[PDB]
């Protein structure tokens, strides 16, 4: 019931493992965007950065999830 | 390399099974939206409607994926 842009790293860590790439891609589409028609879905990128984000969120449980996504994503 | 908003049902069917809920959520965040701050990620919904979408795309391989998502999603 919490909008994704208000999740903390704790909220994300409570999402079942199988749907953690989905939360990351959701947050990416939502935020990190140009124009909807140009938005590309980089399945290798999401697959690669999700574990990084799970680790980052574990060490920083009250940070904003979407900001961690944007951050991790930039630093590869 | 194809923006998600230009995928046909065929493009979606070529995505590995494990990343098909991610493609559906991505398409939803992208399109089916109010305001980013209010966008909610309904993980049960995405889990339930993905198989429906895979089936609908199978019987309509040249239909636009994102439109199929919006459609399936509406009809439960």
């Amino acid at each position: 019931k919490k909008p994704v842009n208000s999740w903390t790293c704790e909220d994300f860590l409570a999402v079942d493992e199988s749907f953690q790439p989905t939360a990351v891609g959701f947050a990416e589409a939502l935020n990190n965007k140009d124009k909807p028609e140009d938005a590309v879905l980089d399945v290798q990128g999401i697959a690669t950065v999700t574990p990084a984000i799970v680790q980052a969120c574990t060490q920083d449980k009250q940070a904003n999830f979407k900001d961690k996504v944007k951050g991790e994503w930039d630093k590869i």
